[PDB]
């Protein structure tokens, strides 16, 4: 049935990709030892309350590469958009600038951008 193209492989779900980089990103979770995981899918949820839900919520299907949220376990297609999401469970970002008055999930992510958008290298 399923069929993919010339790639990489992960040697722990065997599950082909178009390029290493994200056979590796894929890989993180696989490492780092976890309580508990759905036994349907195999998605580890450090909280078991999570894991039960989820297995309700949504389950391994046949779809676009989507993120989960770690609170109310939304979907969100894109990564970014998790991230920008996590805030309204936490009011606001963790970082945030001065200038502008910008927000920032790490703190170098912020630094960098007041060191290139308010310290770059035009008088802009
Ligand atoms: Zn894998
Ligand atoms: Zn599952
Ligand atoms: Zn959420
Ligand atoms: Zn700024």
């Amino acid at each position: 049935g399923s069929s993919g193209s010339s790639g990489v492989e992960c040697p722990t779900c065997h599950k082909k990709f178009l390029s290493k980089y994200y056979l590796k990103v894929h890989n993180r979770k696989h490492t780092g030892e976890k309580p508990f995981e759905c036994p349907k899918c195999g998605k580890c949820y450090f909280r078991k309350e999570n894991l039960l839900e989820h297995e309700a919520r949504n389950c391994m299907n046949r779809s676009e590469q989507v993120f989960t949220c770690s609170v109310c376990q939304e979907t969100f297609r894109r990564r970014m958009e998790l991230r920008l999401h996590m805030v309204s469970h936490t009011g606001e970002m963790p970082y945030k600038c001065s200038s502008c008055s910008q927000q920032f999930m790490q703190k170098k992510d912020l630094q960098s951008h007041m060191i290139k958008l308010h310290s770059g290298p035009s008088s802009g």
